[PDB]
């Protein structure tokens, strides 16, 4: 069409603007946000070789975006993308970043033609809708303007139009380069929480707790960085240390007299979905030793019930191979009774949320007596989580509550000292 | 731009067609459905007023789809619509019929230039991607095809594709003529289920159940039909002659000695989102004499849970008017605990399919015995549904179900014999 790029087959100028106008005026509809960039090349040629690089980016753009991003050129050495329908600032914002990093990843790579091998290098200017314009004249003159700022920081960069936007990103950079060695010289460290007889009599297990101990940033919060991990495939190989890490505990234990029944390790909802996790966890449990009865999954309501029919295979895929399951932070989400009997589970945990209220917020301590009724007319075991106060305990106690866990039985603790505090 | 017709402001022939095959293409990824029209004009002028009349057409045809779809000018008489993302064929297949004869409607509106009348009429054909095509000039091919079949009967008609779909829409269109009239005659009758107490001493209420009557479909099940008056702005205007004619009945049952202490009706989500809702049950209670305790609604989990901000106001409203809540079709749907205990409910209704396994069905007597758990838990009666064996009875009479409903008890039944079988 008269409308695509002779040359790369990408939208020209007009039709991309077309395309931008309609999606903020979508956006703004939607309370959406909109990604736009303009990306600059120095090549770094020959004619046909130079024709050939612009087709050589243009493929490599295309491969960075998603389905829905459009990628086009403005002219020359000026190509642009459109994210968007971004569900708000800091979605857009991440992955603006990913996007970013991605494009920047593999115009490094060589370029191969005529045999030999070249080098391009490139700026980026992002804007981000509505914040920085939803209107498309003005999202364009700032998009510019952030990359001719890239261009004044030297060689293969990204600017945001926005300094707040720059800081955050040289900042969450900085936390992904530090996540990654993290892992590579071992900084993170398991804590563990003991989890008793709603007596208080015994022992029942131990959840697993993973921490990280930066030397300049100090202790990051789980919370923090976790969903960091997730937002790469480091949560997976993270996973993997934290689970051998949780089975070696278990055999040291073993052999030094401390009987720890079993150890409760959490689940994120992209390690779920990984077609490979019980097999990984098989690998692990051959190369530590130790039965799969020695081992617990902790998984939120909220990532079994999202795709119930998806989960009730991957959850009887990880009963076949003997551990067990328990639903963590039970009663914060939206759960089918009807599915909650069909996944093959074993356990329900009480959230902390509803176990602070007791004994005498009337609705936590009625939503609470539910939810124990619920697991022993499902079979179901369950422990309330965050007990913090002899109240608390006395309820849940006297209500038929299994099993229970909290800092008034004792904070997460390192192995070695949970064994002395509990043996 | 070049991109738009410079009369209408629409987007002129090449710009819908990039759009189309972007629609297209994107559907395929996501296995929806789009919808094509094409629609000509016979006009039906003067020159001046000739071509204010296409832009009244092109304001008249953006006025009749929504945000996201696009309205276009091939040329001449002729114009497009593009409905993307659709998520099936039914609701594709809906949203056709639905848009052409509302621009059908639109269209034969008189047009008022010069001071004077016009009329014009159209023919419409309507191709659904991925059955009529799935590529862009194939699809196009079909809508054009349809639109000359749509032009070979008459006036003001839209025709699609396929035949079996001009079936199934002359046939749609028939019944939705029919419920209007079935409204107006007042062809609609309520039956009334009864419903006890758990050892069936005693009627605690009747269920209201609408039915229809049509002379030559016979009895259409309110499953096929409510749908139907929900899919239109009928439903509510049903509900206000159903809720009045059980407000009545109340009144004649209370004359004549018949002791029924209240009765329950059923709502749509269309009906629960209604901002007059309230409004219009106050409104009929006060014409009817009848006090708010004598009524109590019957909503899914689905509905309320949905949206549980909204559903918390709405709920909160409707028990300011002092009427009763009960969930039905209680375990089918998903549900936070937490706000099980929030939203002012009353009752849950534990659904017939796990009614129907009992008493020997492991998983759907566990199930049932959890409902009724947590419904005393949370200090809410509740009442089993479909309730067709002395077994079944025996189990949830066992198990402290409040009370039942069901075939064992008596089917539904208009108002007079209702009485009679329950006095
Ligand atoms: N207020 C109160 N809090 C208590 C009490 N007892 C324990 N806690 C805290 O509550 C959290 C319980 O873990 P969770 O619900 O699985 O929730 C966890 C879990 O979802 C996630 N997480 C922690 N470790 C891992 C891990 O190794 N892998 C994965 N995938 N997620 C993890 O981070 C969340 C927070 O972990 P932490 O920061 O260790 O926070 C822990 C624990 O330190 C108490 O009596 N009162
Ligand atoms: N297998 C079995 N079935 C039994 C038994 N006892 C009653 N039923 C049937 O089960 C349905 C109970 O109504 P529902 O769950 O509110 O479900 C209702 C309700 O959601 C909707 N509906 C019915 N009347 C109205 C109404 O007036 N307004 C609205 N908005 N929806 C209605 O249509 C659904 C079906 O209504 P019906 O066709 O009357 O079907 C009724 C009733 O005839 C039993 O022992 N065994
Ligand atoms: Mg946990
Ligand atoms: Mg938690
Ligand atoms: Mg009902
Ligand atoms: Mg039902």
């Amino acid at each position: 069409m008269a409308y695509y790029d002779a040359l790369t087959h990408l939208p020209n100028r007009t039709l991309f603007q077309d395309r931008l106008h309609t999606a903020l005026q979508q956006a703004e509809r939607n309370g959406q946000w909109v990604v736009l960039m303009f990306l600059d090349l120095d090549r770094f040629l020959g004619h046909a070789a130079g024709d050939r690089m612009l087709q050589e980016v243009a493929t490599r753009l295309s491969a960075c975006v998603s389905q829905d991003d459009t990628v086009a050129r403005m002219g020359g050495d000026e190509f642009t993308l459109l994210l968007p329908s971004q569900g708000d600032r800091e979605i857009a914002l991440k992955r603006a970043i990913q996007v970013a990093e991605l494009i920047l990843g593999r115009l490094a790579r060589p370029f191969t033609l005529e045999g030999r091998e070249f080098f391009v290098t490139a700026s980026i200017g992002v804007a981000l809708s509505p914040q920085d314009g939803a209107e498309l004249s003005l999202l364009m003159k700032n998009a510019d303007t952030a990359m001719y700022h890239a261009k004044e920081m030297g060689k293969n960069n990204f600017q945001f139009y926005q300094a707040e936007m720059n800081a955050r990103a040289l900042e969450r950079l900085e936390l992904e380069s530090d996540l990654r060695r993290a892992l590579e010289l071992g900084e993170f460290v398991l804590h563990y929480q003991p989890q008793f007889t709603g007596d208080g009599r015994r022992l029942t297990g131990a959840e697993a707790l993973l921490r990280w101990q930066h030397p300049r940033r100090g202790l990051v919060p789980p919370s923090e960085f976790i969903p960091v991990l997730e937002e790469i495939g480091l949560v997976a190989q993270v996973g993997d240390w934290l689970l051998a890490e949780a089975c070696k505990q278990l055999r040291s234990w073993h052999k030094a007299k401390v009987r720890v029944p079993k150890v409760s390790v959490n689940l994120s909802a992209r390690q779920f979905a990984d077609g490979q996790l019980g097999e990984r966890i098989a690998a692990i449990l051959y190369e530590t030793g130790i039965p799969p009865a020695c081992l617990e999954l902790e998984l939120t309501e909220s990532i079994l019930m999202s795709d119930v029919a998806e989960a009730m295979q991957i959850l009887s895929g990880l009963k076949r191979l003997g551990l067990a399951i328990a639903v963590d932070d039970f009663g914060t989400g939206y759960s089918s009774l009807n599915y909650l009997k069909q996944f093959p589970i074993d356990v329900l945990k009480i959230d902390r949320s509803f176990v602070d209220g007791l004994p005498h917020g009337e609705q936590d301590a009625q939503i609470a007596r539910a939810i124990i009724a619920m697991a022993h007319s499902l079979n179901l075991m369950v422990i309330a989580e965050g007990v913090e106060s002899q109240a608390q305990l006395d309820f849940l106690r006297e209500h038929g509550c299994d099993e229970v866990q909290g800092y008034l039985f004792g904070r997460p603790m390192p192995a070695e000292q949970f064994g002395m505090l509990y043996a």
